């Protein structure tokens, strides 16, 4: 039946979790077509002297191969 | 000693990660006595127009157990 | 080469997750040198009758150490 | 928004690994609703004189909970 | 064939690491029928003035479903 | 010497695990060349009125990469 | 009480992933006495022209040792 | 330089952790010379009527070779 | 919030795993104020001419750091 | 903010650990660019009659995407 | 089809890690035969007055079992 | 019994993987003693113009408490 794709793809953001992970779709939306689906593989950060610099999420992007 | 339960549940969330784990607790505490911690196991979701559309966060949620 | 140290720390909020990583990187600050980066271990946290009491964010911190 | 349930089951079948999966998905859906994905966990099993006694499927199975 | 469900439990006990899986084990057999085998998750616990306060078994434990 | 690429797949199939795998590869093949070894990473799926409705395994497929 | 030993084996077949299974099995009951249990560890293979050449299914297979 | 190998042995008891531990290498030592370390790689066990019916733990045991 | 550190700490005893376990916490306690939990993450020994010489616990030590 | 995309590549050489990573990177530069750093996820390798005869190497490699 | 054996070795070297892998193999060829693939299991070694004193190197090696 | 310390440490060289190990041990060896085994947890680094710029090995080193 019907084949899928996954992508590892890194959204960051200073803002947040939930910012990196958009923004990393948001990426993904302008070339990719039947985003279906994401998981979580790893958070990470940079630190400056405020604290969190960059959220870095590392983030799986499932979508579905076209016929 | 005390013996708890682990049960895993998934939280879902349009909003963000902590509303989807507030969700899974939410639903805990309308049927369970004595939640006491919770582990995120995954944090998962699904795709639609504007990104983002269910956050889905897999959490085990521990309770003590009442004697029977 | 340079060398760097891991710590782990947990930092906790009531008011969400980044909040959370912000109180730990704060303490770490507070003094250590040259933070660099972080790596989210686990998410945990403790249950009250509000939902959520504590969140809990494990997490590596790494540093240049000096010399 | 809506919260699911995951439930450990292991299915076993002297048949093959599709047939173990099969019946613990069977006897789930005796006394559970809105049953809706599974992940196999581990592939398990015991031996007898003609080799596979046993295929045991340790999976996770996830439903909608109702309101 | 037969259909097992596992359960995820945490043993305690002030007195050691068998007396905690022997407390999750006691409090199971009150109530679930058929209890076969046991896999160990985790050990944790918790510290007092006088080193380890509880230890805390993290277990599963399955068990053969009744057929009707 | 030779480099080789891992690209991540799932291949769905309602009749079995085998061709849920040979579903993925077939597609592959139709795009990519010297498709050498796949490592299966997880094995999902869907449920409906009859047990299992699609079988989805999640692999790695590596090849060897032409020069340029 | 008594012991058992495990040793790791790689089943291989063209057939599908339980003829891989039984192919490792048939192997060790060759030589080997009080075979008990197996665990799957990897499902891996090879790729021809057809698709699938070779399952491969590396697992534990465990025994007890006798006296 | 020297080199080692690793075994996979299922140590069991009635009694505790420790004694499926020693039960293991003592059978170990039936047969093998230079029996230097062991790691724990699972706990796991079978139910009866007192609770633990066997534990069962599983741990790898490393020996030089000669 | 409160901020917490961990450190990871092998005790080691030849009589028993609560006693390794006992021994790493005793010494923590010597130099480390509110020990609150711990996390076994290995259980690994050495081997001599009656079996188990050491054994060897693997421990994660979680302490609150006091605010200055 | 930014977004990198990370690819599994396996590099192999006869020579040894190092070379294997980088025919891995010299391969990925000829047609990435911003490549910024690697994560070995394994180490394997092939045997001969005078022991090792490829070193492989499996490692990700993240690089900046550009912005148009 | 074929069976292959998979044996856990830890090779050893003061020199480096590709050393340890290769006393490991050679050792191995003494007596085995049609040795084919090695996974690193894992990277460990001994510490001296001038750092690393031995590299150790924990490795699985299969090898084709003759059919008899 | 006897009780050790476990510290994480990150060894860098432009060079290779032993190099990189190496260094973190002789920082270690600056300020720690009893220093008995390490562990290498990760091998991560950073690329440049000429392939790898910087080896990143990730370690545990193990040292007996006084
Ligand atoms: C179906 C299900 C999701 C409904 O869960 P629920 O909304 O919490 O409803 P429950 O019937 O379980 O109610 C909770 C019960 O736990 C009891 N309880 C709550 N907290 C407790 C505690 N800390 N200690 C002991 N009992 C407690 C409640 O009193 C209630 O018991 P009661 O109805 O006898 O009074 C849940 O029962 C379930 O997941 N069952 C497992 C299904 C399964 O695995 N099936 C096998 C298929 S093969
Ligand atoms: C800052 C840091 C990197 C410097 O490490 P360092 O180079 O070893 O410097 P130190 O001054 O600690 O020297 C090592 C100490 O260990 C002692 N020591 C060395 N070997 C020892 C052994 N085997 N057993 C016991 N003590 C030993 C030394 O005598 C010295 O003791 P002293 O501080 O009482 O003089 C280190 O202290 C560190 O990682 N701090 C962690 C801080 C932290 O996590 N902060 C919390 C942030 S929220
Ligand atoms: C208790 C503890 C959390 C306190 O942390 P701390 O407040 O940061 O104090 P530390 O001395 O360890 O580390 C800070 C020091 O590191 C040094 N330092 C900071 N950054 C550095 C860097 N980048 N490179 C080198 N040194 C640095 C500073 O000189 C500083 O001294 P200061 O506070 O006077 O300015 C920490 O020391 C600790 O984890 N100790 C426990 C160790 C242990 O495991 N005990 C054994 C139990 S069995
Ligand atoms: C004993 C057990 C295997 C039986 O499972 P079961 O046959 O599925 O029966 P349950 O009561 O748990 O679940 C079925 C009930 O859940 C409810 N239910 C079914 N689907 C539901 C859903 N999607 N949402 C909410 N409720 C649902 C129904 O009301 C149903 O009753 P019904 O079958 O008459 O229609 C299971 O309850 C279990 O594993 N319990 C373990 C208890 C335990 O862990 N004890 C602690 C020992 S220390
Ligand atoms: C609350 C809870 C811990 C109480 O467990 P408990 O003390 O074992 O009590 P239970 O009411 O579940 O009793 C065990 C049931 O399993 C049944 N059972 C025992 N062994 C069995 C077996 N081998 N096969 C089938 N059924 C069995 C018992 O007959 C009994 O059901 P009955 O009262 O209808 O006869 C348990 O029911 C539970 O974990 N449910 C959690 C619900 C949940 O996850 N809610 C969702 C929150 S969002
Ligand atoms: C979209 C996608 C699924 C389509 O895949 P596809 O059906 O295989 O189609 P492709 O365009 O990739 O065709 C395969 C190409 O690889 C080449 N190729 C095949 N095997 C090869 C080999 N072993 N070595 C080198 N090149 C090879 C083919 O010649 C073809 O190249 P060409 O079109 O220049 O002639 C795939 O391109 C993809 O997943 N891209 C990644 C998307 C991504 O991660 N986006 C980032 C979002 S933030
Ligand atoms: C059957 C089995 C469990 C019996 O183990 P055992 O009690 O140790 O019996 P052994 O006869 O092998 O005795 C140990 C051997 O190791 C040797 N030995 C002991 N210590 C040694 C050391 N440190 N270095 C080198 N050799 C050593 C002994 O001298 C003896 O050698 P020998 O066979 O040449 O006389 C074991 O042989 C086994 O696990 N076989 C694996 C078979 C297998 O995987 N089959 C493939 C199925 S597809
Ligand atoms: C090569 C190898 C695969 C051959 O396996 P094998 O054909 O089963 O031969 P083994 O002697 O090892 O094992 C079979 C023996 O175990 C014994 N045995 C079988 N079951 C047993 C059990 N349950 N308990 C105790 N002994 C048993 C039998 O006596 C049998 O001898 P037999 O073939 O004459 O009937 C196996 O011996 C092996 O893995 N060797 C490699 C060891 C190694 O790691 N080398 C070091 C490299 S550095
Ligand atoms: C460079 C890269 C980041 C660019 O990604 P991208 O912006 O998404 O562009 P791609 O060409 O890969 O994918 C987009 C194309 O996929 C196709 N596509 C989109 N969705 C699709 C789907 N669901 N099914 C099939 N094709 C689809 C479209 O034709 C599209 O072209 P378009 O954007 O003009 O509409 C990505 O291709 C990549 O990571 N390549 C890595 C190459 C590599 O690993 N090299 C080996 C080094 S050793
Ligand atoms: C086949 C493949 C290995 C060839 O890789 P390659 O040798 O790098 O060749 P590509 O054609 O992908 O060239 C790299 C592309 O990435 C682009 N690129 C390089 N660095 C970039 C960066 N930092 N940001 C954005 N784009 C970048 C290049 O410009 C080039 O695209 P262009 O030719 O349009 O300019 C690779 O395309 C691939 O793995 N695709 C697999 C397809 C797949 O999974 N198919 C589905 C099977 S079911
Ligand atoms: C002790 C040990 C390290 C010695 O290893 P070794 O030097 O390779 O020597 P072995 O005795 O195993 O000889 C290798 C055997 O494999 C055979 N062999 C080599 N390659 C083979 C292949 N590809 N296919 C089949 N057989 C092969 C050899 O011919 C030889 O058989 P033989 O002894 O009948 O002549 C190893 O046998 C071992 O680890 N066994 C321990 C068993 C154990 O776990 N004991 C139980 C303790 S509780
Ligand atoms: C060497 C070492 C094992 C000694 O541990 P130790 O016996 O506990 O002794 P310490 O010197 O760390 O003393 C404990 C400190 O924590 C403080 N402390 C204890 N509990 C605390 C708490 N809950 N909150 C804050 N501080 C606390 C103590 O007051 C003491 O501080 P002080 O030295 O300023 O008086 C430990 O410091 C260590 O592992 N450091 C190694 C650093 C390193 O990695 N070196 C770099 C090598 S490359
Ligand atoms: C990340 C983390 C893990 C914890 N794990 C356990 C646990 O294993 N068992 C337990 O009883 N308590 C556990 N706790 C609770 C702590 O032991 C302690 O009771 C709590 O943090 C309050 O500590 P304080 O009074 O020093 O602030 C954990 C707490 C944190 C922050
Ligand atoms: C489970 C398994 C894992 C393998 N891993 C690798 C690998 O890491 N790298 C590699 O080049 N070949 C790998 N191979 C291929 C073998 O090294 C070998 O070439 C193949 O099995 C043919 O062996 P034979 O000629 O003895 O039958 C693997 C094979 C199997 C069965
Ligand atoms: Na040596
Ligand atoms: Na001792």
């Amino acid at each position: 039946g019907k084949v899928y794709k996954k992508v590892e793809l890194v959204g960051t953001s200073e803002e947040g979790l939930e910012a990196a992970i958009q923004a990393a779709l948001a990426r993904a939306r302008k070339t990719l077509r039947h985003l279906d689906w994401f998981e979580v593989k790893e958070i990470r950060g940079t630190i400056g002297e405020a604290g969190v610099k960059e959220y870095q999420v590392v983030l799986e992007v499932g979508f579905a191969l076209e016929e």
